[PDB]
């Protein structure tokens, strides 16, 4: 159980050392955000990282701030004025109006317009009230909790006129009669010139990020014959006895580049229910397979992923990963 | 005239890409905020660094958002679950209600206090409603709208029952009655040892973070006869013919450290109204000067400035700087 400090200035974290030399017996985070660094900075942010449990200096980029902790004068009203930009529309993320709401604020006449976070958007409204997240002080009431009041600032407290969904389809948590919806889609499947599927199947497994999947996924890449792995950007380590594809592109453009190099092939995708399979559905000559390893909880994925898959045509494959060596 | 984009994914990145690639003559400037770092993400970002007219990439520290651009897994919930901090209290400047307003409501159960801004915090709500302020579309009532605003949502938002000054008899903007005033003295003038004041005077001027008073400051090191230059902390330009006191500590400090080393000596300190000369006045062998160049407008400094130095008891000097050759 600990205590956090925020500075912008010196002054301020010269109170935060009064602070904590008051509270010996107290843990501290200690954060100092500023647009300066030089000599008298650090000098005073090392003397609070010596106290501090924990410390970290984030180094703004210059003029971020359009208030001012001294009275300013003229001039420094002036410069303030003449470098904060001039900006006319804003977009961003659904969640990111709750998230950066108050840089939001600062641009009161600025035209605002949403898109997707991710999958999240799929979750509807009322799902977040299922059995499932009603049980109390519960991990998972917890979550719904917090995204029910998250929606809601979202979508009730910086109007913002449209939002852009990636997901042909799907009902989106954002398509409250509010706003616009609109179809924006990232994926180009024409030009691709995809023919008959003679010439092999290629099968990939899509990594991920849980470390703790590593086991599961080298039995799946066993088990289906899969030779490649497609390791997931947040995926920090590696599978055994499965060739890892390296590229810098995510997976749907990397598979795109390849159906246009390799038009007469088949394409597997295996996944244990990545929001890639969603992006990907339609794609030409690639077919998608969902993965449920019966040695995991039922709960290990929430009801609405297994809903949404079936709902999107996906093959929900149940996988006894216990039966593989 | 911009139009600005948020991201903190790859997909949301190629949602920025279509959505620039729609407004060809439209300038962007676009802001990736991400915990990871990768090849993939780079590839991605620089991928938008090269349409938009400027990008910046903030890689912030793990676990700082406490939710889910995807739907999580009950792996992805327990991990986030037990990183997340357990936060009992929250300290930060007044203002910083405001700015980090989002996250404060990400713990509605911590109890909250606040700390003085700086000088900032002397100005008194009415004074905001002077004639100096309330011209239309000047760049002073914008400021004025501004901190009424921002003063408004620190007062009433995020109840914190406690405020911290380091102001003694000056009356603070939060002493509103719907918390408590504690003074905090960051300096500590006993034990110091200051006696009669003989052997000789050591002159300072403070520098101004204006590089438009290198001028003024140089002409006033020559007119008051002072030999040395302590340099702002936000401070970047030189003065000629000023011996500049490099020193990792701010003023106040360097001052206490020299009075307990050389306790005879007289200090004059010369500035164009920094709130130092608030935090200095009552040091002992210490006298603060107030500099109002002549040539400068009267209306460079705040009318509450002047009302605040000489409610302190600081000298105003006029400095007739365009005298001095
Ligand atoms: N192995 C993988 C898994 C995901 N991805 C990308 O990650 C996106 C969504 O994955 P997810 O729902 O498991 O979690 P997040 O990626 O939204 O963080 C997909 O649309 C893919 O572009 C990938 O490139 N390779
Ligand atoms: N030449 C100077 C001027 C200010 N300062 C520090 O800056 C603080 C306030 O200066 P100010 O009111 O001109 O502007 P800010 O410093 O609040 O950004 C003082 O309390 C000093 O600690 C300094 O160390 N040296």
């Amino acid at each position: 159980p600990v205590n956090l400090i925020f500075c912008y200035t010196i002054l301020q974290m010269k109170v935060a050392e009064r602070i904590m030399a008051q509270h010996p017996g107290e843990r501290f985070y200690v954060v100092l955000m500023s647009e300066n660094r030089n000599e008298k900075y650090d000098y005073y942010f090392n003397q609070i990282k010596d106290k501090a449990e924990w410390a970290y200096f984030f180094h703004l980029p210059y003029g971020l701030n359009k208030s001012f902790n001294f009275i300013p004068t003229m001039a420094e009203l002036k410069v303030k004025a003449m470098l904060l930009p001039k900006v006319k529309r804003i977009y961003l993320a659904s969640l990111e109006k709750v998230s950066i709401a108050a840089f939001l604020s600062t641009y009161p006449d600025a035209e605002i317009k949403t898109f997707d976070d991710g999958t999240i958007n799929l979750i509807q409204s009322s799902s977040y009230l299922g059995d499932e997240f009603s049980v109390n002080g519960t991990i998972k009431r917890n979550f719904a909790r917090m995204m029910i009041g998250d929606w809601s600032i979202a979508k009730t407290r910086n109007a913002s006129d449209e939002h852009y969904t990636i997901f042909k389809g799907l009902k989106n948590i954002m398509d409250d009669g509010r706003r616009k919806m609109t179809y924006l889609p990232l994926f180009d499947a024409s030009e691709l010139k995809a023919g008959d599927e003679t010439g092999g199947t290629v099968r990939i497994l899509l990594g991920s990020p849980d470390k703790e999947m590593k086991e599961i996924s080298e039995k799946a890449a066993k088990n289906f014959n899969i030779q490649y792995v497609a390791p997931h950007p947040r995926q920090t380590y590696g599978l055994s006895g499965v060739t890892t594809l390296n590229s810098p592109y995510v997976i749907e453009d990397y598979i795109l580049r390849e159906i246009k190099k390799n038009p007469h092939t088949r394409y597997e995708i295996y996944t244990f229910f990545s929001g890639a399979a969603l992006t990907m559905k339609d794609f030409p000559n690639v077919h998608v397979y969902a993965l449920k390893p019966a040695s995991l909880p039922e709960d290990y994925w929430l009801k609405p992923v297994y809903a949404l898959f079936t709902q999107s045509g996906i093959p929900i494959l149940t996988f006894d990963d216990k039966l593989v060596p």
